[PDB]
C-alpha cells in the first residue's frame, strides 16, 4: 500500500506497551464520571403481597483494576482487555410493605454491592473532518460476581431473591450501558486534547501546519499510523497543493514513534518564515562586539582596532533574506541554500571616513540535527560562500577590509545564526512543553526528499493524573 501525505505520524506495539501501564487510570475515571439512576419497582413478592422498593443514591465506594493487556488488530481496531475490576457500589435500599400494612412502618437500610468484572474494549479509529475519532461500538463485560450486602444482614426473605432476579439482570445493563458511553467519551477526549496539543507544538503566531488527516489512520499488528497535509497555515490562508508519496517501507516498526517529513514541509516553512519577515538579524555596538568574542577571538587584538575600531558602541551590521531560502533534505544533511544581505556600518567622527559596506551573496550550508538534554543542536556538516554584489558607500574602502569583513560573514556570521536558530527552536518546543516529556535516544535522520525522527519515549505518570483530573 501507499499514501499521499506531507507528514507521517507511526506509533508502535512497544509504544503501547508503556501507554498500557495508564489504562486503569482512564479506566477508574470512567466508572468515576458514570451516572447510576435509581433502581425501582413494586413487585408482589412471596406471601407478602406488594413490597413497593427503591435502589436509591448509588455511588461507587471502592474501584481496582487488576491488569490490562493491549492487542492492535490489523486493518481493525486497538484492543484493550481489563481483567479483575474488583467494583463496591454504596446506596439506600428503601422500602414498604402495601399490602400487608399490619407488618408496620416502611424501611432505609444502606447496602454495598460487590461486582467483579472483565472488560473488553475495540476502539476503532476515523477521520472526522481532518481529526482522528475514537469509536468503540465492541465493549462488552464479563461479571464474575455480583452480591448484596444489606446494613446488620437484615433478611425479611424477599431481598436476596428481588436481588438475584430482577434487579441482577437491570444493574448489569445499566453499569455496562454508562461505563462504555464514559469510556468513549474520556477516548474522545484524550484524542481532542493530543490532536490540539500537537497543533500547537506545529505553531507559532500567524505561523501553523496543517495537520488534516489524508485517509483514515492505519492498523497493522505492528503499529498505529496517521497521515497528515503538512501544508502550512499563514494567517488563516493555506493551499490544497498535490500531496507528496509515502511508503510505508521507510520506516521501522522497533521504535515507540516514527515521524516522516517530506521536504515540502521545510520548502513551506522559509517561505512563511520569509514572509513573516522573520529572517532578519540587527547587531548593535555592545551586542555586536560581544558576538565577535564569542566566537573565540579576543576584543582587544589588533586586527579589530584598524576598522572595528573607531567606536565600538556605534558599530552596526544588520542581515535580512533577500528571498526565501531554498531547503533540501539529501543523505549528507539538510541542504539550505540562502540569498542574504548583509550590511556593515563603522561610524567615524566625519561620516567620510566610516566604513559602510554591502554584502549581497548567496550562502549555502549543510546542516545536522540532533536533540539531547532538552536542547536542539545544529551543526555545519559544509559551506559554500558566493560574493554577488559586494558594495561600498564610502571612499573609505580597500580589497583588506572586504576580506575582513568577507572572514567575519563566514568565521562568525554562520556558527552566530546556526547558534540563534537553535536557541528558537529549543525555545518553541520548551514553551509549547516538549521538554515535559521524556525523550530517549532520539534520531533526526536526512534522506534524499525526506527527514524521520525515531524516538523512544518516557510517558509522564502525574500530568496525566493531572488531565484526568481536570474534566468537569
Ligand atoms: C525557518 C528555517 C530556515 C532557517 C534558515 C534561514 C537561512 C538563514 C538566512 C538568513 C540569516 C539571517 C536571519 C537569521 C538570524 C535570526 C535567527 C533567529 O533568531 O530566529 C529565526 C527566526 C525568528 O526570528 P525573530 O526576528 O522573529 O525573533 C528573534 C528572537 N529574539 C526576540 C530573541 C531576538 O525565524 C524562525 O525561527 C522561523 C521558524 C518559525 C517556526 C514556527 C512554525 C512551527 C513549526 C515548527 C516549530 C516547532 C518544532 C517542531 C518541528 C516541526 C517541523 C516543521
Ligand atoms: C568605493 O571605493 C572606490 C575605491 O576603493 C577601492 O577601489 C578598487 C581599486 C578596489 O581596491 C576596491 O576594493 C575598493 O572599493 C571608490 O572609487 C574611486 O573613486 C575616486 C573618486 O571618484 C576615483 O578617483 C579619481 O578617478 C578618476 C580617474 O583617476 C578621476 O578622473 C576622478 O576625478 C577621481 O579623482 C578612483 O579612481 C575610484 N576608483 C575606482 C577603481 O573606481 C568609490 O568611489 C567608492 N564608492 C563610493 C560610493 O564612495
Ligand atoms: C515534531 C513532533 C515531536 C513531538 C514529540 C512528542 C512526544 C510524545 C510522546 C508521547 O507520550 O506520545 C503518546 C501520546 C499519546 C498517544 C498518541 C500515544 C500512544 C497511544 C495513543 C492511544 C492509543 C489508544 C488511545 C485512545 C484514546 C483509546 C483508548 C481506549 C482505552 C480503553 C482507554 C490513544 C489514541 C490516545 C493517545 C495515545 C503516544
Ligand atoms: C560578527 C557577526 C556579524 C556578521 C553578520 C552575520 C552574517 C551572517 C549571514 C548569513 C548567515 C546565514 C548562514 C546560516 C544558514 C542557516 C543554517 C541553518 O542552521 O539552517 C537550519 C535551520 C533550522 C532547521 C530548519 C534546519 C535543519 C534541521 C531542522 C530540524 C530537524 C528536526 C528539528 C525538530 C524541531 C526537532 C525534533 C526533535 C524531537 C523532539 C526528538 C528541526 C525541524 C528544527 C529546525 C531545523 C536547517
Ligand atoms: C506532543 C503533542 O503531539 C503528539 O503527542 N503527537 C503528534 C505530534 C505531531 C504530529 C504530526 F506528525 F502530524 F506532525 C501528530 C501528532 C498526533 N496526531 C496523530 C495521531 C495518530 C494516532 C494514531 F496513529 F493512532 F492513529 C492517534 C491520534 C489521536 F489523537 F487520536 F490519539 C493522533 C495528530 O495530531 O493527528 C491529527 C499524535 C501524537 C504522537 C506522539
Ligand atoms: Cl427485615
Amino acid at each position: 500500500t501507499s499514501h499521499e501525505a506531507g507528514i507521517v505520524c507511526r506509533i508502535t506495539k512497544p509504544a503501547l506497551l508503556v501507554l498500557n501501564h495508564e489504562t486503569a487510570k482512564v479506566i477508574q475515571t470512567a466508572f468515576q464520571r458514570a451516572s447510576y439512576p435509581d433502581i425501582t419497582g413494586e413487585k408482589a413478592m412471596m406471601l407478602l403481597g406488594q413490597v413497593k422498593y427503591g435502589l436509591h443514591n448509588i455511588q461507587i465506594s471502592h474501584l481496582s483494576i487488576a491488569s490490562s493487556q493491549v492487542e492492535l488488530v490489523e486493518a481493525k481496531s486497538i484492543d484493550v482487555s481489563i481483567q479483575d475490576v474488583s467494583v463496591v457500589f454504596k446506596g439506600t435500599l428503601k422500602y414498604g410493605y402495601t399490602t400487608a400494612w399490619w407488618l408496620g412502618i416502611d424501611q432505609s437500610i444502606d447496602f454495598e454491592i460487590d461486582s467483579a468484572i472483565d472488560l473488553q474494549i475495540n476502539t476503532q479509529l476515523t477521520a472526522d473532518s481532518g481529526r482522528v475519532r475514537t469509536d468503540a461500538p465492541d465493549c462488552y463485560l464479563s461479571f464474575h460476581k455480583l452480591l448484596l450486602h444489606l446494613q446488620g444482614e437484615r433478611e425479611p426473605g424477599w431481598i436476596k431473591q428481588l436481588f438475584t432476579n430482577f434487579i441482577s439482570f437491570t444493574l448489569k445493563l445499566v453499569l455496562k450501558g454508562q461505563i462504555c458511553k464514559e469510556i468513549n467519551v474520556i477516548s474522545n477526549i484524550m484524542a481532542d486534547f493530543v490532536q490540539t496539543r500537537a497543533a500547537s507544538i506545529l505553531s507559532d503566531g500567524d505561523i501553523g501546519v496543517d495537520i488534516s488527516l489524508t485517509g483514515d489512520p492505519v492498523i497493522t499488528a505492528s503499529y498505529l499510523e496517521s497521515h497528515h497535509k503538512g501544508h502550512f497555515i499563514y494567517k488563516d490562508v493555506s493551499e490544497d497543493l498535490p500531496l507528496p508519496t509515502f511508503s510505508p517501507t521507510l520506516l521501522g516498526d522497533s521504535r515507540m514513534l516514527y515521524f516522516w517529513f517530506s521536504e515540502r514541509v521545510f520548502h513551506s516553512l522559509a517561505k512563511v518564515a520569509f514572509q513573516d519577515g522573520r529572517l532578519m538579524l540587527s547587531l548593535m555596538g555592545d551586542e555586536f562586539k560581544a558576538v565577535l568574542e564569542t566566537w573565540g577571538f579576543n576584543t582587544n587584538q589588533e586586527i579589530f582596532q584598524e576598522v572595528v575600531g573607531g567606536f565600538p558602541s556605534q558599530a552596526q551590521v544588520t542581515v535580512h533574506c533577500l528571498k526565501m531560502p531554498k531547503i533540501s533534505c539529501q543523505n549528507k544533511g539538510v541542504v539550505v541554500d540562502s540569498s542574504v544581505m548583509v550590511k556593515f556600518l563603522f561610524p567615524r567622527p566625519d561620516q567620510q571616513h566610516s566604513v559602510a559596506y554591502t554584502f549581497e551573496e548567496d550562502i549555502v550550508t549543510t546542516v545536522q540535527a540532533s536533540y539531547s538534554k532538552k536542547k536542539l543542536f545544529l551543526s555545519l556538516l559544509d559551506f559554500q560562500i558566493t560574493p554577488k554584489t559586494v558594495s561600498n558607500l564610502t571612499e573609505s574602502s580597500s580589497e583588506s577590509i572586504q576580506s575582513f569583513l568577507q572572514s567575519m560573514i563566514t568565521a562568525v556570521g554562520i556558527p552566530e545564526v546556526m547558534s540563534r536558530l537553535e536557541v528558537v527552536f529549543t525555545a518553541l518546543m520548551n514553551s509549547k512543553g516538549v521538554s515535559l516529556f521524556d525523550i530517549i535516544n532520539p534520531e533526526i535522520i536526512t534522506r534524499d526528499g525526506f527527514l524521520l525522527l525515531q524516538m523512544d519515549f518516557g510517558f509522564p505518570e502525574h500530568l496525566l493524573v493531572d488531565f484526568l483530573q481536570s474534566l468537569s
